[PDB]
């Protein structure tokens, strides 16, 4: 029965709403900007969270929890960014019917609370480094048009905050966290990305520099930051008097800080990239169910003893899949036809469906069907334990390389501004030589109406030969500092 | 440690949670920073329970932190935090920070249950709620706190009842098997039960320093009350009479940690139950004789590293302390304060005789183990520690639960700092009079394991103003 009524290419938003609802991944909510994560998508987040947490604790980071409320003073004292952020802050100002003396803010991030804590907690050189992480929820009252995973007012993330004695420690951590974020996207979500440094405009305002992983959703034609990992350097230490006495040098020494974060926006990217016109398509490594066994060949008058015999062999296959470490469940609901179940689990996006009927068990075998391809492969029951991991391996690769192919089909390089704007009009992203200065990024953005910097990619396409190369914008005559990636932004 | 449990309980509690690196104070009242050392106790409880209820068929989801006014108001009302402005721009309708999630998840349950085919719904959340509720205290009276709230809907009341009991069994197992704290399973009286429910089961535990009892977790049977409120119904297949589902909800909060502090922490700081301690064993290398020798520094640190490595690989959570800028005794006191179940003192004579001394945080008892037997004695040891803690608490609690049918000794026992099983009518009127004329004592639970069977030919409720035949024996005490 249930099915997608729209298509990715013609009506992307209604397609997206149909895939997150009929994929049982989201329920809408009477508070705007906020969405119910039903269990089918929360398991995606749970896999991402668990994987990344295991990584950063193996690294020596530790898990903590600061309160959801922040003082007006914690917030505004020594402002990180008066910026244009203060409007986006959710303010509690009444208990029941009693208004409170000073109002308290729901956290948008925890710098202004965790940095005073670090100032207390570091009274000597011996107390360093501090590597603390929280898995928490934040609220940003963002005046834009909201969407389930991509622009939400409350969302889950993890924020890691770190303080070291040396800048070398801090630099290397920034890159180790970025490698793990990159792994979240490629190895778990089968999504390709570009590692880079934000330009001076797009960097976190308070940081020394800001690294990032950036991805592209081509169906929409827009690019999106997938995760970031900042090097604050000494800015916040000097702000918050996070100091120790140098063991040799008698003089006060400020610590070197990093912060890094990744949000549930990841899941939205996963949809936009991998979900097709029949519904969701889950990367095998985050799917709550990797393999679903639908017992087939049950007619309106299949008998309870026949039904039970088949159900029982299905549970035995499901069990030897669990014991092989792969996440398999069987669907034994009696008020649903085999075909109804095929369509159900297709909408839900399970990498593999197993059709096992009476004719299959009589030949001691089964059929496996890929959610991405529709490709069917008959496996002898014996080879199950060895064939099914290969398959799930294969499925990931196909999902990934397909996605990367699309990304490379939507990355065009030019040194000429006209070819830049042609490429941008044709719905893709452009590596071009950029002076790096903020004014020129502004002129570029205005004059593509718009196109923002994405990152200065780590893998540069070529080294700028200064005898020739000038920044792609004709109004600045600055020689090109590097290749930068520009595109229309989310 | 500067104060003591026996004489000044509150400032002892404050010194135990501060010098234990568990809590950092915060400029919003009611709210406290869970540092990593206490957050790990929560994480152990969280993971143990989540695995259990996941094995049971419950599934994890996450609903928003915000409820807007309409969702909510469909009697606690003073205690609700209201967002009403973004920045300096006032918002049209104000939204409440969730204090519990019934008013949000139950409309969703009505929308998602379009047929009988859709049952049961078994969903759990690990989330933060705020109830702007006195004189606050870090794990016992917090305005923002962590918990898990699970909400479930079935077709029959039998499923729902049996689940209530299974979850209560799991909470008691949290308290006894993980936190080594004894508890009593029971039913709240109609006065103390969850207002919207049919009934409320509970586990209660005893803190002897205070002489007071505290509710450790709950598991409610909402019956058909909330289904009827929010129209969670299905078509009866036979005659299509709208049928209301039977609902339960259950919860457990970070109050556990506070209970575990107050039950088990002594005058030297925390002492963590082995099954929740982030570090079960900490290795302190001894005898570094301050530049008496330097090459040996790495040699000793290295033998400590292979012992820690074989403890990890044996499944024992062991970390070693190889920091050079701290006195050995400083490390002893540090890990005593933080409550690490076992300290290993390992020196040069120890490494030369192929052994180590492990000393229990609860006992102070010292026991020298040959490295050969290490992987085998150390699990036993930690098993041994848990039992001694639990039985210790058990001893204490049962030396302080008194049975009576007479109000005079009820009120004497209540002066002597313990909790009383007495015959009770069950009425709300009479419970109110009991608390008022005991100043004060509330019902705790009607225990499942009853002390003797009520003979209605004689037994009357212990309060002299109600002459009702006693409905049952219940447990009363002074409580948080
Ligand atoms: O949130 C950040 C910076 C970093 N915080 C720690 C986790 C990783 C993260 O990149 C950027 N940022 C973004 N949005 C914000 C919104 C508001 Br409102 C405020 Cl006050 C502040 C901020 C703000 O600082
Ligand atoms: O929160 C509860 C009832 C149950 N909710 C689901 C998880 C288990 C839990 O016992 C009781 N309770 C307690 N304190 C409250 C405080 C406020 Br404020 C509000 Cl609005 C409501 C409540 C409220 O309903
Ligand atoms: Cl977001
Ligand atoms: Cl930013
Ligand atoms: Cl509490
Ligand atoms: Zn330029
Ligand atoms: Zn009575």
């Amino acid at each position: 029965r249930l099915g997608l009524e729209a298509t990715k290419e013609d009506n992307l938003p209604d397609w997206y709403s149909q895939v997150i609802t009929k994929g049982e991944m989201i329920e809408y909510y009477d508070v705007s900007g906020c969405y119910i994560l039903r269990h089918w998508s929360f398991a995606i987040w749970k896999a991402i969270r668990n994987w990344f947490d295991a990584e950063i604790t193996r690294l020596g980071v530790k898990e903590c929890y600061f309160p959801i409320f922040v003082s007006r003073a914690a917030l505004e004292r020594e402002k990180t960014h008066i910026a244009d952020f203060a409007p986006e802050v959710a303010w509690v100002t009444k208990s029941g019917d009693s208004e409170l003396a000073e109002p308290i803010a729901v956290r948008p991030t925890s710098e202004t609370v965790m940095y005073p804590a670090y100032a207390k907690w570091i009274q000597s050189y011996r107390d360093l480094p501090i590597r603390l992480n929280q898995w928490n929820n934040v609220v940003r009252w963002e005046f834009k048009h909201p969407q389930p995973f991509l622009r939400t007012r409350e969302f889950l993330w993890q924020e890691g905050h770190t303080a070291f004695a040396t800048q070398k420690e801090a630099d290397e951590e920034v890159l180790t966290i970025l490698d793990l974020y990159a792994k979240v996207y490629t190895d778990l979500l089968a999504i390709p990305v570009v590692k880079g440094r934000k330009t001076e405009k797009e960097k976190f305002a308070g940081g020394d520099y800001t690294t990032t992983v950036e991805a592209y959703i081509s169906a929409s034609g827009r690019a999106i930051q997938g995760a970031t990992s900042h090097h604050l350097g000494q800015n916040f230490s000097r702000m918050f008097d996070i100091v120790y006495e140098h063991p040799e040098t008698k003089e006060k020494e400020y610590v070197f800080q990093n912060s890094w974060g990744i949000t549930t926006r990841t899941i939205g990217v996963m949809i936009m990239v991998h979900a097709d016109n029949q519904g969701l398509v889950l990367p095998p490594r985050v799917a709550c169910i990797q393999v679903v066994i639908v017992p087939c060949g049950i007619t309106a008058t299949t008998t309870d003893d026949e039904r039970r015999r088949l159900y029982e062999s299905c549970r035995e296959l499901e069990q030897t899949f669990v014991k092989a470490g792969i996440r398999c469940e069987g669907d034994y609901r009696d008020n649903y036809s085999p075909g109804w179940k095929y369509n159900h689990w297709e909408l839900k996006g399970v990498p593999v469906r197993i059709e096992l009927g009476f004719k299959d068990l009589q030949n001691d075998q089964f059929v496996a069907v890929r959610r991405d391809n529709g490709a069917k492969q008959t496996i002898k029951r014996a080879q199950a334990t060895v064939e099914m991991p290969k398959l799930l391996e294969t499925i990931h690769t196909s999902m990934y390389e397909r996605a990367e192919r699309d990304l490379q089909s939507h990355t065009k390089l030019t040194k000429q501004w006209a070819e830049f704007l042609q490429f941008l009009e044709t719905k893709n992203i452009i590596m071009a030589p950029f002076c790096g200065e903020i004014s020129c990024e502004d002129r570029i953005k205005a004059e593509s109406a718009g196109a923002k910097s994405l990152c200065i990619p780590f893998e540069q396409p070529a080294k700028i030969d200064p005898k020739v190369d000038k920044c792609v914008h004709p109004a600045c005559g600055r020689v090109a500092k590097f290749y930068t990636l520009f595109g229309r932004s989310y």
